[PDB]
């Protein structure tokens, strides 16, 4: 019943967690540079179909994700959006594409994925290139807050449930640093978080890219840990 962690998640297995009516997160674990990390994504019911946000960080994890969705939900995943270019967001796009899923990301994410040798979503999401931009995509709104964890990071809001999926631009409350900052803009990140706070003041659940969901406090906590990481 509690939100799952690695200690319940061997690498290769996937858990789903019901967030709200028609909204689940997915949780998987992966090894990277000799350490094991959890990571989240989102699943949103879209009538008789499902919209997937982010892969489960790897090909085998993403295959396991599709199997877990069939077991627990039983509706087809028809579209997926990746919220930035890192492997915890696009690793598994090839699996999705061979399982009938149409894969999408911004042009900025597609270019960065291609340049870095990561898997590349098929379709480009226009209308998101300026900070503060928002577009509708099925049952969600996609929002580009500005550079934060990465220059391309997108945020996803589920208006029916007031669920804010921050992706890796948002950290969990227990975080002690800003995570993997390799491609981050620590100077711009607080401004981007402030844009999220201003745009989604009615969010009830906030889901970070890694770790435990909570409420709006995750946004302020993220700004706090990023400002202190920078300093
Ligand atoms: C594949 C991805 C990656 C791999 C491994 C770990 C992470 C973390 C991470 C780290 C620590 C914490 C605990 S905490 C908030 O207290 O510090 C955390 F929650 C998340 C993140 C993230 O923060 O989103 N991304 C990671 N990658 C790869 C990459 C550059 C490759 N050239 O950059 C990146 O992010
Ligand atoms: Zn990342
Ligand atoms: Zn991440």
């Amino acid at each position: 019943g509690e939100y799952p962690t690695v200690n319940e998640i061997p690498v290769g297995e996937v858990r789903l967690y019901q967030i709200a009516d028609g909204v689940w997160s997915h949780i998987a674990t992966q090894s990277f540079d000799g350490a094991v990390y959890p990571s989240n994504g989102l699943i949103v019911r879209d009538g008789d179909e499902l919209l997937l946000i982010d892969t489960a960080w790897g090909a085998k994890n993403t295959a396991a994700l599709l199997a877990e969705i069939e077991k627990q939900i039983g509706l087809p995943v028809t579209r997926a959006v990746s919220t930035h270019f890192h492997d915890d967001r696009v690793g598994g796009v090839d699996v999705l594409r061979a399982a009938g899923v149409a894969t999408y990301a911004s042009p900025s994410t597609r270019r960065l994925a291609e340049a870095e040798g990561n898997e590349i979503p098929t379709h480009s999401l226009e209308g998101l290139s300026s900070s503060g931009d928002a577009v509708r995509f099925g049952p969600v709104e996609l929002f580009y807050p500005g550079a934060a964890h990465s220059t391309d990071n997108l945020v996803v809001y589920v208006p029916s449930a007031n669920v804010l999926y921050g992706g890796c631009a948002v950290h969990e409350l227990s975080s002690t640093s800003a995570g993997n900052v390799a491609d981050a803009d620590l100077a711009e990140w607080p401004t981007s978080v402030e844009r999220i706070q201003k745009h989604y003041p009615e969010a009830e659940v906030v889901i970070p890219g890694h770790g435990l969901p909570g409420g709006l406090d995750l946004l302020q906590h993220t700004a706090n840990v990023v400002k202190a990481h920078k300093n």
